[PDB]
């Protein structure tokens, strides 16, 4: 609603809508659809692949009413739209068609070669998104009909599966107006009009989304099995390639507290390779998926050390010994995160 219409696209608008009206009894003959006086799917002859004149100007309004919606969002993708000059609209040049594709419509609706028109990668993204807008559009349309999903199609019922994110779509329909929606936006190009999109922007949500407002679980073994002398050696499979810490921890260790943010435990978060205890350091390399990593501690002289797949990590010194010494204390168990 907040979308102005600039005053090049409102006095070309008509043409737009035409030449793409066009366009589509183009893609209705290239797909096989023949021209005939009433509208019944079985027959494969309407009146809708004629002109837009002898097309029932309801239809013909609409589907322009539809594109200035069109034309407003792509105003709203934060794509800014620029004419090119003013000659490229004095000569327009048209293919012409064969016959059999060529409609009864004396002049061809096939605007300037699509070869000599161009498509970014960035302009393809502005046309998947367009497409996802027409096709919530779509359904915001049915739920105000109260058509509700439905895995079987049903028009009594008003079950449509069709009524799901475009991006888990079928194909068939995916295509067919992704073709209608690119070869619309490239015949905005044609006609001299260069969209130049905004620039493209990264998020990251770094598993701060979660269901349930904790963040994270810790499994250990029992209080009861601490290891006070010797030395252990236990392993972890890393089935994932995330926010995952593995190391001992203290019979006090809290179970809403991030591992090694405290004295507690004495952690290896492969994530970001740091080793964790009373803070972070760097130590070792990253695991990705099924990395076995082994953790090893010898309570005699205090020392802590992980083997990632086999091979000792190392932190920025050549020191194999993720924590030098610790006191005993109460004996550590193993723990992740
Ligand atoms: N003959 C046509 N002329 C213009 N646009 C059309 C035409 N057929 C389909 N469209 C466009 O493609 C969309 C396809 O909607 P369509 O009515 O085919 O969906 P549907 O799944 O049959 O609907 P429902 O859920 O009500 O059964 C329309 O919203 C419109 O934008
Ligand atoms: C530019 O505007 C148009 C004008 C005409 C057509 C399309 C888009 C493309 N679309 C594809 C489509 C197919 C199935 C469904 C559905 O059943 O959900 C929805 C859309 C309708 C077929 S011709």
């Amino acid at each position: 609603s907040q979308i102005v219409l600039p005053p090049h696209l409102e006095r070309i608008r008509e043409k737009l809508a035409e030449n793409i009206h066009e366009l589509w009894v183009m893609n209705k003959i290239e797909l096989g659809w023949q021209y005939g006086p009433v509208r019944d799917d079985n027959k494969r002859q309407h009146p809708c692949l004629v002109e837009f004149s002898k097309l029932p100007e309801q239809e013909r309004n609409y589907n322009l009413q539809m594109s200035l919606e069109t034309l407003k969002t792509l105003l709203a993708l934060g794509c800014h739209v620029g004419i090119s000059d003013e000659h490229a609209e004095d000569k327009v040049k048209k293919m012409k068609l064969p016959k059999n594709y060529q409609l009864t419509s004396g002049y061809k609706p096939a605007p300037m070669d699509l070869s000599f028109i161009k498509l970014t990668p960035s302009q393809e993204a502005m046309v998947d998104k367009l497409a996802e807008n027409a096709h919530n559009v779509w359904a915001r349309d049915r739920i105000r009909q109260g058509w509700t999903y439905g895995i079987q199609q049903d028009v009594k019922n008003r079950r449509n599966p069709r009524l799901v994110p475009y991006t888990l779509l079928d194909d068939r329909t995916k295509k067919s107006n992704k073709d209608s929606l690119r070869e619309a936006v490239r015949t905005l190009l044609g006609y001299g009009y260069n969209l130049e999109a905004p620039d493209q922007d990264h998020a990251a949500r770094a598993e701060v989304c979660s269901g349930t407002g904790e963040r994270f679980r810790i499994f250990r073994a029992e209080k009861t099995y601490a290891v006070k002398a010797g030395r252990w050696y236990f392993e972890f499979e890393t089935v994932t390639a995330g926010d995952m810490r593995v190391g001992w921890s203290r019979p006090g260790c809290q179970p809403d507290q991030e591992l090694g943010s405290d004295e507690r435990a004495f952690a290896f978060d492969g994530f970001k390779a740091q080793r964790w205890h009373q803070g972070n350091e760097h130590y070792g390399r990253s695991w990705q998926a099924g990395d076995v990593v082994g953790c090893m501690v010898d309570m005699n002289e205090h020392t802590m050390m992980f083997t990632l797949n086999g091979e000792i990590l190392l932190d920025d010194s050549g020191s194999e010994l993720a924590f030098k010494d610790f006191d005993v204390g109460d004996g550590f168990i193993p723990v992740c995160s």
